[PDB]
């Protein structure tokens, strides 16, 4: 490996061998189907709301999230980088697709597949990833840096449906070597959203944009139809000329054939035919190819940038609504702008690289933080783009001031912005894209007094319940299968209108978002204040026994939606105390004296009773009335965690909080698989995992990272990082279960998972205490 020194890969990048097999991998162990796309994943490409494309460590473009809200795992084999090399004065060169695998059927059988093992590495530090190619039959070593411009406090480039692939080639040998790099792409119009004749009308064109000291050559893969539909638009691939390289291309090869129409050209001398052909296809799949060829002398390095863009302006959801995607604000809505997007990337990618470096540097340059922690912190952010992210710029046919946003809970439970989960999962939004975060919370504010009296069947018991109750915060903002932002509470396993955490978590989220953006946005507090008061006032009515605390009802009426709580619970009770303290403070800021006094009185009464009911001398009991009420819950003091973040001070005595956290570390962490897997949710006082419900026996990755945040705030630094380390180990390490770029909600002690690609573990950003 002589190429790694020519490029700048951080030591904290997650690393795996190209073609590596992973032996230990976890799977769901479940009654009903659950997504399991394997451990062959990688960092995604694409901006927020753009649709994303998962290119795996094996090189394949395989995890398609281009249909917003859907996860489709299938390798489009035509989409590749390939290399040709010939040592000067040899009869023949060699050609190789840079993919560690081969097609299932006979399509593209002419191409040289099966890139060998032990011949390169994949590296990831989101939003960047890299591949190196260090192959005994390729004298010139290659690397590529690939990324999209995901940039905190930037709402423009961060939206773009674009990726850059910056190649470096180096010749460590003492012979001249002729080298070509070729990007192939299938014209994927019709891959989704088209009900009949999936390729019909697809056509490819070549654009050569020549200007002083500049040439871009690109293929634009579109359809002859000018229909404005979800399925229609364009893909583009292209390259920018640099000194010492020539460009060649082929506008049209057949992807539903043996591929030799292209490969016989590339494998001869790495130079394509430069044949334009705009003839539309009917049944056959088609694709385009862009290549560069160059001669490298001994010791010579060259850098060349390629790019990929996708202008698919319209997203359609299952309930029929069609919306424009955010990036259309910058490029237009007509779906004929892929070249413009690609050109912007090829002419600005160096600036984008620096902008990314600028926001990663503060963390990377902090040598007090271990690299493993940095690996997790950056790579967990994959989910902000990969989570079915929807970011609208108008209804098709509809203009407002704001752009509604939603991130999915996950793909198995296809719910936008699940509030009980975003309480944990939304840290990167508030910390890095706060204008999005505030927009989402205003969306929830707007729903508070919505009433929908139509009834739905509750999954857990089969009872009928009212869809949406006035004054209760919704569970979610809908599903991609139905009508995001329009039809809320898509979730039906339980009835969220009687949840005891949603209203308090909502208030806490509001005040968090004010505090973590500088305590200056009084307008945001003013917008949400009536909803905050309504939320707490409704929840107060659920106090059945006049102790001043809402009562859990012997059912799962909160985020642990199969784990019953009854009476006063540590979880909902602490959240309530913290929410009251937040509302007092908002009252003070807005000069609403009567609210301050009311919520101060509620707080003092509830705080006194919480402590009396639950403090047992060592920790806070799970609740007052359940069968295993003295279980040690990992999340027992979630309210105090948020109070620490919100600078609301002590809701419970310092000594008791410290004792509780130490108990959780000693038991839920250290007595669960030797502390190597996170914090199990429920442990009995005798040191055995609570078996009352499956959720008690699970580690929740997002709960664990939040708990590590809590410990860090409380000066339990070693316990904090040791607690978080087990989640990192399980996700990313060779000794773990292979969950990189699909971090799940949960695992059990055997490592098997629930709900891969989950929002909650974005809570790791709550560990950025100093930030
Ligand atoms: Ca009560």
């Amino acid at each position: 490996d002589k190429i790694s020194h020519k490029i700048d890969i951080p030591d904290s990048a997650w690393t795996i061998g190209i073609g590596e097999k992973f032996k230990n991998a976890g799977h769901p162990n479940v009654k009903y189907p659950m997504i399991d796309d394997s451990y062959v994943q990688g960092a995604p490409l694409g901006g927020f709301g753009a649709g994303t494309i998962g290119r795996t460590y094996n090189g394949g473009f395989s995890r398609w999230h281009l249909e917003i809200g859907k996860n489709k795992y299938t390798t489009v084999y035509a989409n590749q980088f390939s290399v040709f090399q010939k040592v000067e004065g040899n009869k023949d060169g060699v050609a190789q697709v840079l993919y560690a695998g081969e097609p299932e059927n006979g399509y593209l059988s002419s191409w040289k597949w099966d890139y060998p093992k032990e011949s390169g590495m994949y590296y990831a530090l989101y939003p960047n990833s890299w591949y190196t190619y260090t192959n005994k039959d390729l004298p010139v070593q290659l690397a590529v840096k690939q990324f999209s411009p995901i940039i905190p406090y930037n709402y423009k480039e961060t939206s773009y449906p674009v990726a850059v692939f910056k190649w470096t080639a180096y010749n460590p040998t003492n012979k001249n070597v002729d080298v070509s790099i070729m990007f192939t792409w299938q014209n994927m119009i019709g891959f989704f959203g088209k009900q009949v004749n999936v390729n019909s009308g697809n056509f490819n064109k070549i654009i050569k944009d020549k200007s002083k000291d500049s040439e871009i050559v690109a293929a634009v893969m579109g359809n002859i139809s000018n229909d404005n539909e979800e399925w229609n638009g364009e893909y583009s691939i292209g390259v920018k000329k640099v000194p010492g390289v020539d460009i060649s291309y082929k506008a049209k090869f057949v992807t539903t054939g043996d591929g030799s129409d292209l490969w016989h050209e590339f494998s001869k001398n790495g130079i394509l035919d430069n044949k334009d052909d705009e003839t539309p296809t009917k049944q056959d799949g088609i694709g385009s190819a862009i290549a560069v060829n160059f001669k490298l002398q001994p010791g010579q390095t060259i850098e060349v940038p390629f790019a990929l863009s996708w202008d698919l302006p319209i997203m359609k959801f299952g309930g029929g609504d069609k919306w424009y995607k955010m990036y259309t604000k910058y490029f237009g809505k007509n779906g004929k702008n892929s070249f413009a997007i690609l050109k912007e990337a090829l002419n600005n990618y160096q600036k984008w690289e620096k902008m990314i470096d600028d926001w990663q540097k503060p963390i990377l340059s902090n040598k007090s933080k271990p690299d493993w922690y940095k690996t997790a912190l950056f790579n967990e952010l994959y989910y902000l783009a990969d989570g079915g992210t929807a970011w609208e710029n108008g209804k098709v046919g509809e203009k407002r001031t704001n752009n509604m946003f939603g991130l999915l809970e996950c793909f198995d439970y296809n719910y936008y912005e699940t509030l009980d989960v975003r309480f944990y999962g939304s840290f990167p939004l508030v910390m890095l894209w706060p204008d999005i975060e505030k927009q989402v919370m205003r969306q929830f504010a707007d729903t508070i007094n919505v009433q929908d009296s139509s009834e739905f069947k509750v999954g857990s018991n089969g009872a009928m319940a009212v869809k949406k109750v006035q004054g209760m915060i919704p569970h979610d903002l809908g599903s991609s299968y139905a009508l995001p932002w329009i039809k809320i509470n898509a979730y039906d396993w339980q009835n969220p209108n009687i949840w005891k955490d949603l209203n308090s978590k909502y208030v806490l989220l509001v005040y968090r978002d004010y505090v973590l953006t500088g305590k200056t946005d009084k307008e945001f507090l003013k917008y949400t204040w009536k909803s905050v008061k309504t939320a707490l006032d409704k929840l107060k009515e659920m106090d059945k026994d006049n102790d001043g605390i809402p009562d859990n009802e012997g059912i799962p009426d909160q985020t642990y939606d199969t784990w019953s709580m009854k009476g006063t619970s540590a979880y909902c009770g602490s959240l309530w105390l913290a929410a009251l303290k937040a509302a007092q403070e908002i009252g003070k800021v807005l000069k609403d004296n009567e609210a301050y006094i009311k919520y101060n009185e509620w707080y003092k009464i509830a705080q006194q009773n919480f402590e009396k009911e639950l403090w047992n001398g060592e920790y806070y009991n799970f609740d007052t009335e359940s069968d295993h009420k003295d279980s040690i819950m990992a999340d027992q003091l979630a309210g105090q965690w948020y109070a620490d973040i919100l600078r609301l001070g002590d809701i419970l005595p310092k000594d008791h909080v410290q004792k509780a956290l130490k108990k959780i570390y000693e038991f839920n962490v250290m007595k669960f698989e030797n502390g190597k897997m996170g914090a199990v949710n429920g442990m009995r006082p005798d040191g055995i995992v609570d078996e009352s419900d499956i959720q008690a026996q699970e580690v929740w990755t997002g709960v664990t990272y939040a708990l590590a945040s809590f410990m860090k705030y409380r000066g339990m630094t070693e316990e904090a990082y040791n607690t978080a380390y087990g989640v990192y180990k399980m996700t990313y390490d060779k000794s773990g279960k292979g969950y990189w770029f699909r971090t799940p909600e949960a695992w059990t002690k055997d490592g098997n998972y629930k709900a891969s690609m989950y929002m909650r573990p974005l809570s790791i950003w709550s560990m950025e205490v100093n930030y």
